[PDB]
């Protein structure tokens, strides 16, 4: 009986979805072509997502286990088994849903410059037509949004505090059940990344995955200095320097 042994969890506009088709081509990894379930994040939702375009967030979720399991019957012969969805690092009490379903499950998690995220976030709206408005004043709006149960995609501050989500999976999976890659390392080698990772989820490293406008100045400033106190504390908690952030 086939089943997930590993999860790519977020983080949202951090590029996880090329890191997934790269590992995806490895003969030892099978991804199915599945994402967003977000099977393990519903009992966090709220009733419905309200947002314009939201509705796949809605509808396009998997929220019964069998219809979940089904996932996995492309597997053949894989040693490792994943699966993606990018708001798992978001929803709090996913992780330990995970772990109670498969305690010995590695997680990748990949990180962004969260002002760089926001504005990611907001340019993938402005492109189906879901947000019409400036990026200023959408950022003005995200509070109301929360209230209203738009999905998270419209949350630009709230997702990119990455360091209490962060730490709710080192807690409950521990450090060595947890991998953190940055966005800036892997578009710089992807191909070293992706080696790294086929290490961390325990199948062969000789393998080459086939790899083939401006946020307004003040904002910039403004959001740095936001997110600079949560990007101090997630420094810490995974052993290693964020100043990249800062420039
Ligand atoms: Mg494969
Ligand atoms: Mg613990």
């Amino acid at each position: 009986v086939a089943r997930p042994n590993f999860f790519i969890v977020g983080a949202a506009k951090c590029g996880t979805s090329s890191l997934d088709r790269y590992l995806s081509q490895h003969p030892d990894i099978y991804i199915p072509p599945k994402k967003e379930a977000h099977f393990f994040s519903i009992p966090d939702f709220p009733e419905r997502f309200t947002g314009p375009g939201d509705e796949g967030m809605n509808l396009y979720t998997i929220r019964d286990e069998d219809a979940y399991m089904r996932l996995f019957d492309g597997v053949r012969g894989e040693r490792a088994v994943g699966e993606a969805s990018v708001f798992y690092l978001f929803y709090p009490g996913t992780a330990q849903r995970m772990y109670d379903a498969y305690p010995d499950a590695k997680i990748l998690i990949m990180l962004r410059n969260p002002v760089d995220r926001a504005f990611s976030a907001y340019m993938h709206l402005v492109r189906d037509e879901r947000e019409t408005l400036s990026f200023r004043e959408s950022l003005a709006k995200e509070e109301e949004r929360i209230r209203q149960h738009y999905e998270p995609l419209w949350y630009y501050r709230a997702v990119g505090l990455y360091a209490a989500q962060v730490k709710r999976y080192l807690d409950v999976f521990g450090r060595e059940q947890v991998k953190v890659i940055l966005f800036e390392e892997f578009a710089r080698d992807p191909v070293q990344v992706v080696r790294d990772c086929c290490a961390f989820l325990g199948v062969s490293t000789d393998f080459v995955p086939d790899t083939s406008m401006e946020m307004e100045p003040d904002l910039r400033e403004e959001l740095t200095a936001f997110f600079a106190p949560d990007v101090a504390r997630l420094e810490a908690l995974i052993h290693r320097d964020l100043s990249a952030w800062r420039r």
